[PDB]
């Protein structure tokens, strides 16, 4: 995985929205892995998250002329990756954001990338899409911090009935299977913990 | 005189033509007019984040929570603790309100809301009760201009303060 997908997972961790252990879902099944974005909750955070959805947007290639964020919780996100993409890419890009109820920022027009958290049920981008729709501008894709990779209800995926249904690329920061690699790319530390303690006891202090 | 960063909002804000000076109307008469609705572009809101916390740390107000009102105070306070955080290692935690409840950090302690202009009165006047409401306590308001505020400032008990005044402004017209 390249190295914002691995700062993204360890970033993750260590503010507490991406954990491992038991974790029983609010949807169903039993899971190993708890993962909640809105725990990315201080201005650093949210730094951050800018800078790792626009490194993930530049590095899909995807070509767009607006960012939306959907009402609510698309807006900081819209924001924080416009901003990253002003201040560390040399991108300016237009922005764009729903009142419910309208348009707050630029124009929606051209090429829509929606940024957004999750894609749950794909609600948001249901209502988004109608605003799009609208104003005859079209998809061209929606970028999420995690892609699941798990079937639904069907054979589909969340993200793949996304695409399915609004004929956009689905970009995600990182996926179930980066944090496999993650983890299985992990050098097998209490081996590495015990020598640097025995070397520690020896020449220590 | 005025501060560089006070200096250069204003000449930002004039460039995208989102402030402006004379005579309008609101829904009652205003010498200024500002929607930072009209900021367009990722380069806009991020000169827009830094000036409102340069404002914030010269205020030397304290507050546990930066608060932006729905809607456009969401973006501002976004980009505003962003702005904190990267060039002023002030990591704060955020939240906001929808219009339709809480999103983000939770409202405790002090909490510092920031938000376009003061005539955004009944938007800014909910968040302050939503988040005393909540037993929360109230550091402030951040408006981009001002001169209203006497109102929230009388019942609400906090200070109302802004990255620049009309003075400023017409300062800096005459310039
Ligand atoms: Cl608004």
């Amino acid at each position: 995985m390249k190295a914002y997908q691995r700062e993204f997972i360890e970033f993750a961790l260590e503010k507490q929205v991406l954990k491992f252990g038991e974790f029983t879902l609010k949807s169903g099944r039993k899971s190993p892995y708890f993962f909640n974005a809105g725990l990315f909750n201080t201005g650093r955070d949210l730094a951050r998250l800018g800078r790792f959805y626009a490194a993930a947007l530049v590095d899909s290639g995807i070509e767009f002329d607006v960012l939306f964020g959907p009402a609510y919780k698309g807006i900081p996100i819209a924001t924080t990756t416009a901003v990253a993409l002003a201040d560390h890419h040399d991108v300016d890009t237009p922005y764009c954001f729903n009142r419910k109820e309208n348009l707050v920022g630029s124009k929606l027009e051209g090429r829509v990338m929606l940024v957004d958290d999750v894609i749950t049920a794909g609600t948001a981008i249901r209502e988004s899409m109608e605003l799009i729709q609208a104003n005859k501008a079209d998809l061209a894709g929606v970028l999420v911090a995690i892609d699941r990779q798990e079937k639904g209800k069907g054979e589909l995926s969340a993200i793949q009935e996304v695409e399915r249904d609004f004929g956009c690329a689905v970009i995600s920061i990182v996926s179930l299977t980066d944090l496999i690699t993650y983890l299985e790319q992990q050098g097998n530390n209490t081996e590495h913990l015990e020598a640097v303690k025995a070397y520690r006891a020896q020449y220590g202090i």
